[PDB]
């Protein structure tokens, strides 16, 4: 039952400090984690990571300490 985490475009935010978090807490590549920094911008959200729910909890944990606003779903 596979889950997604979902971030959502914050205003205050800066682009810079967004596609850090997402190497950060996601070891994500640069050019990947500025991909899902600019969905989140011109879409106003983006999923950022994929896996058990419990995986997902943890990581919508860890986005809400960084300041992100993060939310998560089953996926379909
Ligand atoms: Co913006
Ligand atoms: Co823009
Ligand atoms: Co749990
Ligand atoms: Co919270
Ligand atoms: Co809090
Ligand atoms: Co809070």
């Amino acid at each position: 039952a596979p889950w997604v985490t979902i971030v959502w475009d914050d205003p205050v935010n800066l682009m810079s400090y967004v596609t850090y978090v997402f190497q950060k807490l996601f070891g994500y590549s640069e050019p990947h984690a500025t991909k899902l920094m600019l969905q989140v911008h011109n879409e106003g959200k983006a999923v950022v990571s994929a896996g058990s729910r419990e995986s997902m909890e943890v990581d919508v944990s860890k986005l809400h300490a960084a300041g992100l606003w993060a939310t998560m779903q089953q996926d379909r």
